[PDB]
């Protein structure tokens, strides 16, 4: 299904197929671009949880091999395997143990979810929001020998579009 | 997947593939036909939740050409996208802002849940039921502009066997 | 599409049916790749363990190599968990006799496991809840039944695993 | 407040405080009388959770000087502590390490769910929860050293109008 | 035992349903001070806030202030919540007047709520959601009905509040 | 209730009145001792939860003003309010912005939970526990502006039961 899934359905929508629901506990997954199968990356050791719906677009290629990441802020889970239809509002800027690492920030388009209409740009997301989504990639990792993450910004709405962009035409 | 499942397994017997899970808050799922993945269709302003196990018949095109769509009454829920299998008991009717709409209701077979063995009928179904069922479906969408549901009656097994039978005819 | 093994040290198990979760009995359909419903469980118990099978493999009863993936949490149907066996679990039932492999998540997955190398590194009350409970989940299903007669360690796990590659 | 509720709301109905709901995992819970405190009794050790909410009628001791204790059929977990108003359809007869064992099935009276209104006597149940209730109690002290339960039998309402009349007498 | 008030900008609130859990309704029994319940919901539907009261005080009823509270998790039943008013919902049932105070969680609970001091600063959504479960949880509840008249401002609810205490 | 529960029933037992759950989310609960009320303290802002049953020893009075406080180590969570007859292994030792800040370690005894009978010490535990626990209390405070804990040790079992013998008896 992954394969025949398209990266954006309209000019202004992105597809994300999720891979780990928000708050749902230790398990990490994550999809064999091989074989389309959802793989349990890894039983995390904190006590933490994911702080939004994660997963990737499509279809798409980054720089790095893999597709486009993306967390999707939302007001509810949702299952492992199942497609959000999102708009992109920003980026948020990482670095790992191996280099560069972005995620984009998105929302459910407003036929999913109204109450983001009024959600254009990283600005009008809660403050505390955007302080958890950054302590949690700061320290997910932290009893995991090897990696480590570190956040150095976020980007506006025009670099996650160009960057999605990029990982279409890639 | 979707594309490999018979409606039937035997005359006596549908398969359901199963879109939204009872009692499991406010997400609406759909199957797109053309991929075969699921995606989130809503996400419900309601405080409301599916009373029944929802989805469809793989291998049926009713009269507007989506597949024949089922409400599986159960015990319990199920993972979105599992196939229970079933037999149908009616049918409920109802009107929406798109014309006539109709969801055939169904019951584990026996082999998955004996439980429902003596369930034949719709009127083998408790009242109270009968009654969340409509009341769901009838405020479903109250929260939803451009979109509205109204329960007309319900249908007898034979209506339901019928219009499955027409189902998988048009497929 | 999935091999059965990564590599010499691992085994691939796709998840049926996880640790603690309800009623449902779940089971792949191997033409079509969809996740079946098999029973709603008519007791009050849950598996003990995630449970699925080895991709690409063959058992004498027809179905693939089946596998209890010890763990600390469940896991959703139809994911795969990275493992190593450690032993099997014998039983015998109304068709005839049945082996379960014992597996854990490999230390990449989940490095508290990396100490449990053979079944006497499982603690005993676990391995005593998995005997009790294939012993007991059947017992409201008419016309079929489980006893459990024993235990096989690692090697008897990689030769049944091996042979069920080769067929 | 375990002190401060009566057995009986009124001739028909009986108070049930409870202490285990139905289907909520391995713990096991009891009041201890003279603090009025929730303990721990057990993480049970199988996979198996109770089929009913469970607990006793306050204000009431059986013939070994503990209170009347109550399996509720209910459709839903209720939180430990609460307390559910029923009305007794029968009685399940057990004998343990210590002796006789009597456990009332009640369900919760019309006013709070009218669903349960037609449930007279315990032939009304269906069959399978009958047979998972028994089950439960013959298999949960399985893996717990030096602890047994068998089922006897059951006794239908009368008998447990009597074994409660009895209950409150005694206290 | 517990204050109406800690403060002359909070209210204590004692929670008897949380918010999204099911259909059970409960309601605390002032003599002997266990949780009743009061009903198995037959709708599909769960209370959209935290509700309960503002102990140490009286309404017409005989019963407390009664109160919801906006949060963004449910809270377990007779666990308190430390609230500010910032409104009332009117309402109109079968035996009369039926008001509800809106409360938020004090900012030293949880700082997210710090700029919401009114009603209009609640998501509009959220208020419909509110005043749709108050409208329709009691249709399939025989003799039993509820309308929404309006909302009252944060000194409507002071003032509720205020007389609650002083009956 | 609070104030007819025992902090021991036996020589080897101490009675541990559950605040927070292991694993149960945000709330994070406290008992009010004045009027035997459990109330909120805080909704908390990261992705973390307990890592043990959180709670404290009824009739106990330490050298700032509370009761002894036990992080229970179990294999599942508890309702909030209920008590878990436990014994005392060791004491986690931090520091937060008002000073010294010890929790118990504990464990259930062998008659609720036989699993434990062989856990005697703090090096009996598995390092990835301890190590959660840990990281767990250094972080979560982290959003929580003027609030911070720093752990500085363990203390072994004699400790444990000095602690718990001078909170009773003060
Ligand atoms: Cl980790
Ligand atoms: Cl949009
Ligand atoms: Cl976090
Ligand atoms: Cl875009
Ligand atoms: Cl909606
Ligand atoms: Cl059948
Ligand atoms: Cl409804
Ligand atoms: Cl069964
Ligand atoms: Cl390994
Ligand atoms: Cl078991
Ligand atoms: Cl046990
Ligand atoms: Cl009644
Ligand atoms: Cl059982
Ligand atoms: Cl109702
Ligand atoms: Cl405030
Ligand atoms: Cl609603
Ligand atoms: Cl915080
Ligand atoms: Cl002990
Ligand atoms: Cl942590
Ligand atoms: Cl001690």
């Amino acid at each position: 299904f992954i394969k025949k899934i398209k990266a954006k359905a309209n000019n202004n929508e992105i597809n994300v197929i999720i891979e780990i629901p928000m708050n749902s506990g230790p398990i990490k997954y994550e999809f064999d671009k091989e074989s389309g199968a959802l793989f349990v990356d890894r039983f995390m050791q904190t006590t933490m949880s994911y702080p939004c719906n994660y997963g990737f677009i499509p279809d798409t290629l980054s720089n790095d091999g893999d597709p486009v990441d993306v967390l999707v802020v939302a007001h509810h889970p949702v299952v492992p395997g199942s497609v959000i239809k999102c708009r992109a509002i920003g980026v948020l800027m990482m670095e790992d143990e191996s280099g560069l690492d972005e995620k984009i920030i998105a929302v459910p388009t407003s036929k999913l979810d109204i109450t983001f209409d009024h959600i254009k740009e990283l600005d009008d997301l809660c403050e505390m929001l955007k302080k958890r989504i950054v302590h949690f990639f700061e320290h997910y990792k932290d009893l995991e020998k090897g990696k480590w993450v570190k956040v150095t910004g976020w980007g506006d709405k025009v670099k996650a579009e160009t960057l999605i962009k990029e990982g279409i035409d890639r």
